[PDB]
């Protein structure tokens, strides 16, 4: 057919494929695109509703609640409605700003400016595996990842209990910084999104013009995506970071389209009569799948900004969520961030989780990231013996 569980050699001709076999699928694309756009658009005017009356749009949740187990089912129905979620207090302030001082004594002890939105290239500080394998993080995990139907006809399809460790970096960004940000993009694949087996699967309801059983929350064939090798090795239900400072307004931060089934509308567009035969609106080789005012305006204008943080709140965005970095001149204040997932556990992640390990123990700089491995020979560093029986877990011990 058109499906492909490696790139393949002529993407361009398999994309021609694809459009072809799908269009006669769906019958009439334009008015399924219009319907969904209909649909979408609900979601966006209710969005402008709640910005008009300065409310906040991105669902907001106590730590303390998801601790005590008294999260309201009106806040998780909310949360799946808007496809993200702000965790006030997820961390102590001090702890948080404790964290990055932690961090940047573990950068001096070891001369780093020395041996070297900056993203420093360290994985294993006391810091950064501590919170990865703190009770707070893991609460916070188990939490969200069962927002998701994990469970569908007679099959577990992941652990939601259990996390793995995902290695990843800090970023740090100074009074003064001047960045140009991030444009709105999605990650977990691109050009895997329609040639994938795995990925039609996932969307049959999309591309079989059946909108109404989408369910964006619906696990199954998800763990079995495997994105191309031309890069995550992790299925993530969530991305996520934890504030190391506070987050001023309009300073660069942050924003998402907090409508979750967007990315059904991403999926069609390409098929409308209006597309290039070889082009996919900007998704190309090598590249996370763009969105732009061009291909998307509807969802463009619907971006909407992380609301104002205190270090320790954590933010968190559903896998398929559409997300950007606003740009920034002269920040005022900081912009620290610690990048923490949600990997629920399974065969993909295990397989990961086995060569985290390895990296771990030699301080090496993880796989799905550039060969640096500046940590091999420093001190302070977070070794095994420093795991606590949750750490152990997410590393598939």
């Amino acid at each position: 057919t058109f499906t492909s569980d490696t790139l393949p050699a002529d993407h361009k001709a398999a994309i021609r494929q694809m459009k072809h076999a799908l269009r006669a699928q769906l019958g009439d694309v334009q008015q399924i695109f219009n319907q969904l756009s209909d649909d979408i658009a609900t979601r966006v005017a209710e969005i402008n509703a709640l910005k008009a009356q300065g409310d906040a749009v991105w669902p907001v949740l106590s730590y303390a609640d998801i601790k005590a187990g008294h999260v309201t089912a009106e806040q998780r129905e909310q949360i799946k409605r808007r496809g993200c979620a702000v965790i006030k207090g997820h961390f102590p302030r001090e702890q948080a700003l404790g964290w990055d001082q932690s961090m940047l004594d573990y950068l001096d002890r070891n001369r780093f400016d020395e041996v070297y939105p900056e993203i420093y290239p360290i994985y294993w500080s006391q810091a950064q595996m501590q919170a990865r394998q703190s009770e707070e993080m893991a609460n916070a995990q188990s939490f969200l990842n069962r927002l998701w139907t994990f469970e569908s006809d007679g099959k577990q399809w992941f652990n939601p209990d259990v996390s793995v460790i995902y290695p990843d970096r800090i970023r740090r960004r100074p009074p003064g910084t001047t960045s140009k940000g991030l444009g709105a993009h999605t990650d977990s694949g691109a050009l895997e999104r329609w040639l994938l087996p795995a990925y039609q699967r996932v969307f049959a309801n999309v591309f079989n013009g059946n909108l109404a059983q989408y369910d964006p929350w619906h696990a199954a064939h998800r763990t079995e995506v495997e994105e191309y090798t031309v890069k995550c090795s992790v299925f993530r239900t969530f991305q996520g970071w934890t504030a190391l400072s506070d987050m001023l307004p309009g300073q660069g931060l942050l924003h998402v389209v907090p409508i979750p089934e967007a990315m059904a509308y991403v999926l069609l567009r390409p098929l409308l009569d209006d597309v290039p035969e070889d082009e996919l609106c900007g998704v190309a080789p090598g590249r996370v799948l763009p969105v732009s005012e061009q291909w998307h305006p509807l969802l463009i204008e619907a971006l909407t900004s992380i609301p104002k943080l205190e270090a320790g709140d954590s933010v968190w965005w559903h896998c398929d969520v559409i997300h950007s970095v606003a740009p920034v001149e002269n920040q005022q204040g900081w912009g620290n961030v610690m990048y923490i997932p949600a990997a629920p556990m399974c065969e993909k992640n295990l397989a990961y989780a086995h060569k985290v390990k390895a990296a771990l123990e030699k301080g090496a700089s993880p796989g799905d990231f550039p060969r640096e491995d500046y940590e091999t020979n420093w001190e302070g560093r977070f070794t095994l013996a420093d795991l606590n029986i949750h750490g152990k877990r997410a590393l598939g011990m």
